[PDB]
C-alpha cells in the first residue's frame, strides 16, 4: 500500500493551490 501512500498526497497537493502551470 506505498502506492496509494504517494497517491493520496499527489491528491492532496491537487486538492490544494500550487503554481502548476496555471493557465
Amino acid at each position: 500500500s506505498r502506492q496509494v501512500e504517494l497517491e493520496r498526497e499527489l491528491a492532496e497537493l491537487r486538492a490544494r493551490p500550487k503554481p502548476d502551470e496555471r493557465a
